[PDB]
Protein backbone atom coordinates (compact mmCIF):
# COMPACT_ATOMS: atom_id res chain seq x y z
CA UNK A 1 0.00 0.00 0.00
CA UNK A 2 0.55 3.79 -0.51
CA UNK A 3 0.49 4.30 3.32
CA UNK A 4 0.73 1.92 6.77
CA UNK A 5 0.29 4.08 9.42
CA UNK A 6 -1.82 1.45 11.71
CA UNK A 7 1.37 -0.44 12.28
CA UNK A 8 3.44 -2.28 14.64
CA UNK A 9 7.02 -3.32 14.93
CA UNK A 10 7.86 -6.85 15.52
CA UNK A 11 11.28 -7.79 17.06
CA UNK A 12 13.47 -10.46 15.18
CA UNK A 13 14.04 -12.50 18.66
CA UNK A 14 9.61 -13.03 18.42
CA UNK A 15 9.48 -13.72 14.56
CA UNK A 16 9.71 -17.09 12.54
CA UNK A 17 9.07 -19.12 9.49
CA UNK A 18 7.40 -22.43 9.61
CA UNK A 19 8.49 -25.21 7.97
CA UNK A 20 7.20 -28.18 5.97
CA UNK A 21 8.28 -31.81 6.26
CA UNK A 22 8.73 -33.24 2.37
CA UNK A 23 9.24 -37.21 0.80
CA UNK A 24 9.47 -38.41 -2.23
CA UNK A 25 7.67 -41.81 -3.42
CA UNK A 26 8.96 -44.18 -6.12
CA UNK A 27 7.27 -45.82 -8.67
CA UNK A 28 9.81 -48.30 -8.86
CA UNK A 29 13.44 -48.67 -7.41
CA UNK A 30 15.57 -46.72 -5.19
CA UNK A 31 17.48 -43.41 -5.71
CA UNK A 32 20.38 -44.62 -7.39
CA UNK A 33 18.97 -45.41 -10.53
CA UNK A 34 21.51 -42.76 -12.15
CA UNK A 35 18.55 -41.21 -13.79
CA UNK A 36 14.65 -40.41 -12.56
CA UNK A 37 14.88 -41.60 -8.71
CA UNK A 38 18.59 -40.03 -8.27
CA UNK A 39 17.63 -36.46 -9.86
CA UNK A 40 14.31 -36.06 -7.62
CA UNK A 41 16.42 -37.22 -4.64
CA UNK A 42 19.36 -34.77 -5.07
CA UNK A 43 16.89 -32.11 -5.29
CA UNK A 44 15.27 -33.45 -1.98
CA UNK A 45 18.65 -33.74 -0.27
CA UNK A 46 19.64 -30.04 -1.72
CA UNK A 47 16.48 -28.99 -0.17
CA UNK A 48 16.96 -30.45 2.99
CA UNK A 49 20.54 -29.12 3.40
CA UNK A 50 18.99 -25.57 2.80
CA UNK A 51 16.66 -25.56 5.57
CA UNK A 52 19.35 -27.29 8.14
CA UNK A 53 17.44 -30.83 7.64
CA UNK A 54 18.68 -34.51 7.52
CA UNK A 55 17.00 -38.00 6.23
CA UNK A 56 13.56 -39.03 7.83
CA UNK A 57 14.08 -35.53 10.33
CA UNK A 58 12.28 -33.27 7.74
CA UNK A 59 12.62 -35.56 4.61
CA UNK A 60 13.10 -39.06 2.65
CA UNK A 61 12.15 -41.19 0.28
CA UNK A 62 9.65 -44.40 0.35
CA UNK A 63 10.57 -47.07 -2.18
CA UNK A 64 7.67 -49.14 -3.92
CA UNK A 65 7.58 -52.46 -4.35
CA UNK A 66 5.15 -52.67 -6.83
CA UNK A 67 1.51 -50.81 -7.70
CA UNK A 68 -0.22 -52.16 -4.68
CA UNK A 69 2.89 -50.73 -2.56
CA UNK A 70 2.10 -46.99 -4.10
CA UNK A 71 -1.37 -46.70 -1.19
CA UNK A 72 0.62 -48.05 1.92
CA UNK A 73 3.57 -45.66 0.87
CA UNK A 74 1.80 -42.38 0.79
CA UNK A 75 -0.18 -43.05 3.79
CA UNK A 76 3.08 -43.40 5.67
CA UNK A 77 4.09 -40.72 4.22
CA UNK A 78 1.13 -38.93 5.81
CA UNK A 79 2.32 -39.41 9.30
CA UNK A 80 4.93 -37.20 9.12
CA UNK A 81 5.18 -35.13 5.78
CA UNK A 82 2.81 -32.52 4.77
CA UNK A 83 4.61 -31.90 1.39
CA UNK A 84 4.44 -36.08 -1.01
CA UNK A 85 6.05 -36.49 -4.08
CA UNK A 86 4.51 -39.11 -6.59
CA UNK A 87 7.47 -39.44 -8.76
CA UNK A 88 6.01 -41.45 -12.15
CA UNK A 89 3.17 -40.90 -13.86
CA UNK A 90 2.38 -44.60 -12.82
CA UNK A 91 1.42 -43.53 -9.03
CA UNK A 92 -1.30 -40.75 -10.80
CA UNK A 93 -4.51 -42.86 -9.00
CA UNK A 94 -2.94 -43.51 -5.69
CA UNK A 95 -2.02 -39.93 -6.11
CA UNK A 96 -5.67 -38.95 -6.46
CA UNK A 97 -6.78 -41.24 -3.68
CA UNK A 98 -4.25 -39.84 -0.93
CA UNK A 99 -5.00 -35.82 -1.93
CA UNK A 100 -8.61 -36.76 -1.24
CA UNK A 101 -8.00 -38.92 1.57
CA UNK A 102 -5.91 -36.03 3.40
CA UNK A 103 -7.11 -32.12 2.05
CA UNK A 104 -4.75 -30.95 4.95
CA UNK A 105 -1.38 -32.21 3.48
CA UNK A 106 -0.09 -31.16 -0.56
CA UNK A 107 0.95 -33.42 -3.15
CA UNK A 108 3.09 -32.86 -6.29
CA UNK A 109 2.47 -35.52 -9.66
CA UNK A 110 5.80 -35.70 -11.59
CA UNK A 111 5.01 -36.88 -15.13
CA UNK A 112 1.05 -36.21 -15.08
CA UNK A 113 -1.42 -34.18 -14.84
CA UNK A 114 -5.04 -34.75 -11.93
CA UNK A 115 -7.41 -32.16 -12.48
CA UNK A 116 -9.81 -30.73 -10.40
CA UNK A 117 -7.99 -31.32 -6.81
CA UNK A 118 -6.60 -28.15 -5.26
CA UNK A 119 -4.33 -29.55 -2.78
CA UNK A 120 -2.40 -31.43 -6.23
CA UNK A 121 0.00 -29.71 -8.39
CA UNK A 122 0.88 -31.93 -11.41
CA UNK A 123 4.73 -31.19 -13.35
CA UNK A 124 5.31 -32.04 -16.91
CA UNK A 125 8.43 -32.04 -19.42
CA UNK A 126 8.72 -31.34 -22.94
CA UNK A 127 10.87 -34.65 -23.71
CA UNK A 128 9.96 -34.81 -26.80
CA UNK A 129 11.87 -31.35 -27.23
CA UNK A 130 15.12 -32.80 -25.35
CA UNK A 131 14.05 -36.21 -27.33
CA UNK A 132 14.21 -34.18 -30.40
CA UNK A 133 18.41 -32.28 -29.93
CA UNK A 134 19.29 -36.00 -29.11
CA UNK A 135 18.01 -37.33 -32.30
CA UNK A 136 19.61 -34.15 -34.22
CA UNK A 137 22.58 -35.26 -32.27
CA UNK A 138 22.53 -38.92 -33.17
CA UNK A 139 21.70 -38.22 -37.02
CA UNK A 140 25.54 -36.04 -36.90
CA UNK A 141 26.79 -38.88 -35.47
CA UNK A 142 25.80 -42.53 -36.33
CA UNK A 143 28.41 -44.03 -39.62
CA UNK A 144 25.83 -47.32 -39.93
CA UNK A 145 23.08 -44.78 -40.24
CA UNK A 146 21.16 -47.25 -37.57
CA UNK A 147 20.25 -46.10 -34.19
CA UNK A 148 18.48 -47.82 -30.98
CA UNK A 149 15.47 -46.50 -28.68
CA UNK A 150 14.71 -48.60 -25.54
CA UNK A 151 11.77 -47.73 -23.44
CA UNK A 152 10.87 -48.25 -20.53
CA UNK A 153 7.01 -48.61 -20.16
CA UNK A 154 4.89 -47.92 -23.44
CA UNK A 155 2.86 -45.19 -22.27
CA UNK A 156 1.92 -41.17 -22.91
CA UNK A 157 5.51 -40.00 -21.10
CA UNK A 158 8.08 -42.34 -23.05
CA UNK A 159 5.95 -41.70 -26.70
CA UNK A 160 7.01 -37.63 -26.04
CA UNK A 161 10.60 -39.05 -26.11
CA UNK A 162 10.25 -41.71 -28.92
CA UNK A 163 8.28 -38.98 -30.88
CA UNK A 164 10.82 -35.89 -30.75
CA UNK A 165 14.15 -38.63 -30.74
CA UNK A 166 12.47 -40.09 -34.08
CA UNK A 167 11.46 -36.31 -35.68
CA UNK A 168 15.08 -35.19 -34.81
CA UNK A 169 16.53 -37.88 -36.22
CA UNK A 170 14.26 -37.20 -39.72
CA UNK A 171 15.21 -33.96 -39.57
CA UNK A 172 18.64 -34.62 -40.62
CA UNK A 173 18.58 -37.72 -42.60
CA UNK A 174 15.17 -39.68 -42.67
CA UNK A 175 16.94 -42.46 -44.57
CA UNK A 176 18.48 -43.51 -40.66
CA UNK A 177 16.23 -46.29 -39.34
CA UNK A 178 15.35 -46.23 -35.72
CA UNK A 179 14.70 -49.70 -34.09
CA UNK A 180 12.29 -48.71 -31.01
CA UNK A 181 12.28 -51.66 -28.27
CA UNK A 182 10.15 -51.50 -24.92
CA UNK A 183 11.21 -53.41 -21.82
CA UNK A 184 8.04 -53.47 -20.23
CA UNK A 185 10.01 -51.83 -17.18
CA UNK A 186 12.15 -48.71 -15.31
CA UNK A 187 13.55 -51.57 -12.87
CA UNK A 188 14.58 -54.21 -15.64
CA UNK A 189 18.67 -53.88 -16.23
CA UNK A 190 18.82 -57.77 -17.91
CA UNK A 191 15.95 -56.60 -20.26
CA UNK A 192 17.84 -53.43 -20.58
CA UNK A 193 20.88 -55.23 -21.39
CA UNK A 194 19.45 -58.32 -24.12
CA UNK A 195 17.55 -55.27 -25.81
CA UNK A 196 20.91 -53.24 -26.33
CA UNK A 197 23.14 -56.10 -27.64
CA UNK A 198 20.04 -57.15 -30.14
CA UNK A 199 19.95 -52.98 -31.22
CA UNK A 200 24.07 -53.15 -31.35
CA UNK A 201 24.17 -56.79 -33.12
CA UNK A 202 21.76 -55.45 -35.54
CA UNK A 203 23.76 -52.70 -36.50
CA UNK A 204 22.76 -49.71 -34.02
CA UNK A 205 25.82 -47.93 -33.53
CA UNK A 206 24.11 -45.18 -31.17
CA UNK A 207 21.48 -46.22 -28.30
CA UNK A 208 19.19 -43.41 -26.74
CA UNK A 209 17.96 -45.59 -23.29
CA UNK A 210 14.74 -43.86 -22.02
CA UNK A 211 14.00 -46.67 -19.25
CA UNK A 212 15.15 -45.02 -15.64
CA UNK A 213 16.99 -48.31 -14.10
CA UNK A 214 16.65 -50.52 -16.69
CA UNK A 215 18.93 -48.28 -18.85
CA UNK A 216 22.30 -49.50 -16.38
CA UNK A 217 22.04 -52.42 -18.41
CA UNK A 218 22.14 -50.33 -22.24
CA UNK A 219 25.18 -49.18 -20.44
CA UNK A 220 26.70 -52.71 -19.30
CA UNK A 221 26.29 -53.87 -22.67
CA UNK A 222 27.85 -51.14 -24.53
CA UNK A 223 31.13 -51.28 -22.15
CA UNK A 224 31.59 -55.11 -22.67
CA UNK A 225 30.66 -54.27 -26.67
CA UNK A 226 33.56 -51.44 -26.35
CA UNK A 227 36.25 -53.15 -24.32
CA UNK A 228 36.93 -55.78 -26.64
CA UNK A 229 37.00 -53.23 -29.75
CA UNK A 230 39.46 -50.65 -30.81
CA UNK A 231 37.99 -47.22 -29.73
CA UNK A 232 37.37 -45.92 -33.12
CA UNK A 233 35.21 -48.64 -33.43
CA UNK A 234 32.97 -47.73 -30.30
CA UNK A 235 29.43 -47.70 -29.90
CA UNK A 236 27.87 -44.57 -28.25
CA UNK A 237 24.66 -44.43 -25.34
CA UNK A 238 22.44 -41.34 -25.09
CA UNK A 239 22.19 -40.19 -21.32
CA UNK A 240 18.76 -39.89 -20.13
CA UNK A 241 16.97 -37.58 -16.69
CA UNK A 242 20.90 -36.66 -15.34
CA UNK A 243 23.98 -35.72 -17.35
CA UNK A 244 25.57 -39.19 -17.36
CA UNK A 245 28.84 -38.42 -19.14
CA UNK A 246 31.00 -39.67 -16.08
CA UNK A 247 28.78 -43.29 -16.76
CA UNK A 248 30.35 -43.93 -20.34
CA UNK A 249 34.08 -44.01 -18.79
CA UNK A 250 36.03 -47.11 -20.34
CA UNK A 251 39.64 -48.25 -21.65
CA UNK A 252 39.39 -49.59 -25.31
CA UNK A 253 40.53 -53.20 -26.93
CA UNK A 254 44.16 -51.45 -27.94
CA UNK A 255 44.80 -49.66 -24.63
CA UNK A 256 42.68 -45.61 -25.14
CA UNK A 257 41.41 -44.55 -22.00
CA UNK A 258 37.35 -43.31 -23.85
CA UNK A 259 33.94 -42.45 -22.97
CA UNK A 260 31.09 -43.82 -24.98
CA UNK A 261 28.22 -41.06 -23.82
CA UNK A 262 27.77 -38.78 -27.17
CA UNK A 263 24.64 -36.33 -25.31
CA UNK A 264 21.96 -36.57 -22.64
CA UNK A 265 18.60 -35.67 -22.39
CA UNK A 266 18.30 -33.27 -18.70
CA UNK A 267 15.04 -33.53 -16.98
CA UNK A 268 15.59 -31.40 -13.98
CA UNK A 269 13.09 -33.06 -11.62
CA UNK A 270 15.80 -32.32 -8.67
CA UNK A 271 15.20 -28.47 -9.31
CA UNK A 272 11.61 -28.95 -9.69
CA UNK A 273 11.44 -30.70 -6.29
CA UNK A 274 13.56 -28.04 -4.44
CA UNK A 275 11.49 -25.10 -6.06
CA UNK A 276 8.27 -26.66 -4.98
CA UNK A 277 9.37 -27.88 -1.40
CA UNK A 278 9.95 -23.93 -1.12
CA UNK A 279 6.89 -22.85 -2.42
CA UNK A 280 4.66 -25.06 -0.07
CA UNK A 281 6.98 -24.02 2.91
CA UNK A 282 6.12 -20.54 2.00
CA UNK A 283 2.36 -21.39 2.10
CA UNK A 284 2.64 -20.39 -1.80
CA UNK A 285 1.77 -24.16 -3.22
CA UNK A 286 0.55 -24.33 -7.07
CA UNK A 287 -2.39 -26.77 -5.59
CA UNK A 288 -4.58 -27.31 -9.06
CA UNK A 289 -1.97 -26.38 -11.23
CA UNK A 290 0.02 -28.01 -14.09
CA UNK A 291 3.56 -26.75 -14.33
CA UNK A 292 5.24 -27.50 -18.06
CA UNK A 293 8.85 -27.20 -18.08
CA UNK A 294 10.14 -26.89 -21.45
CA UNK A 295 13.48 -26.15 -23.47
CA UNK A 296 12.29 -22.05 -22.90
CA UNK A 297 12.87 -22.57 -19.38
CA UNK A 298 15.62 -25.41 -19.09
CA UNK A 299 13.15 -27.59 -17.34
CA UNK A 300 14.67 -30.17 -20.15
CA UNK A 301 17.58 -29.50 -22.32
CA UNK A 302 20.82 -31.45 -24.09
CA UNK A 303 24.29 -32.09 -22.12
CA UNK A 304 26.25 -31.69 -25.51
CA UNK A 305 29.69 -33.61 -24.21
CA UNK A 306 31.27 -35.39 -26.40
CA UNK A 307 29.14 -34.32 -29.55
CA UNK A 308 31.33 -33.43 -33.46
CA UNK A 309 31.24 -29.37 -33.77
CA UNK A 310 29.11 -29.72 -36.75
CA UNK A 311 26.55 -31.56 -34.42
CA UNK A 312 26.33 -28.99 -32.02
CA UNK A 313 25.77 -26.34 -34.77
CA UNK A 314 23.11 -28.72 -36.10
CA UNK A 315 21.54 -29.10 -31.91
CA UNK A 316 21.83 -25.19 -31.54
CA UNK A 317 19.90 -24.52 -34.86
CA UNK A 318 17.31 -27.01 -34.11
CA UNK A 319 16.96 -25.56 -30.81
CA UNK A 320 16.35 -21.87 -31.85
CA UNK A 321 13.57 -23.32 -34.44
CA UNK A 322 11.95 -25.30 -31.45
CA UNK A 323 12.41 -21.85 -29.10
CA UNK A 324 10.83 -19.57 -31.82
CA UNK A 325 8.38 -22.15 -33.16
CA UNK A 326 9.41 -22.71 -36.34
CA UNK A 327 9.57 -26.32 -35.77
CA UNK A 328 6.89 -28.07 -33.75
CA UNK A 329 8.24 -31.12 -32.24
CA UNK A 330 5.26 -33.51 -32.39
CA UNK A 331 4.11 -35.67 -28.86
CA UNK A 332 3.17 -38.68 -30.11
N1 LIG B 1 11.32 -45.10 -12.27
C1 LIG B 1 11.02 -44.41 -13.36
C2 LIG B 1 12.07 -44.09 -14.16
C3 LIG B 1 11.83 -43.39 -15.30
N2 LIG B 1 10.60 -43.02 -15.59
C4 LIG B 1 10.40 -42.27 -16.82
O1 LIG B 1 11.37 -42.71 -17.76
C5 LIG B 1 12.13 -41.56 -18.16
C6 LIG B 1 13.54 -41.94 -18.56
O2 LIG B 1 14.29 -42.42 -17.45
C7 LIG B 1 12.04 -40.59 -17.00
O3 LIG B 1 12.24 -39.26 -17.40
C8 LIG B 1 10.60 -40.82 -16.58
O4 LIG B 1 9.68 -40.16 -17.45
C9 LIG B 1 9.55 -43.32 -14.74
O5 LIG B 1 8.41 -42.94 -15.03
N3 LIG B 1 9.76 -44.04 -13.63
NI1 LIG C 1 2.70 -0.71 0.95
NI1 LIG D 1 -3.11 -2.32 15.81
Amino acid sequence: GSSHHHHHHMSGENLYFQGASAAIVTDTGGVDDKSFNQSAWEGLQAWGKEHNLSKDNGFTYFQSTSEADYANNLQQAAGSYNLIFGVGFALNNAVKDAAKEHTDLNYVLIDDVIKDQKNVASVTFADNESGYLAGVAAAKTTKTKQVGFVGGIESEVISRFEAGFKAGVASVDPSIKVQVDYAGSFGDAAKGKTIAAAQYAAGADIVYQVAGGTGAGVFAEAKSLNESRPENEKVWVIGVDRDQEAEGKYTSKDGKESNFVLVSTLKQVGTTVKDISNKAERGEFPGGQVIVYSLKDKGVDLAVTNLSEEGKKAVEDAKAKILDGSVKVPEK
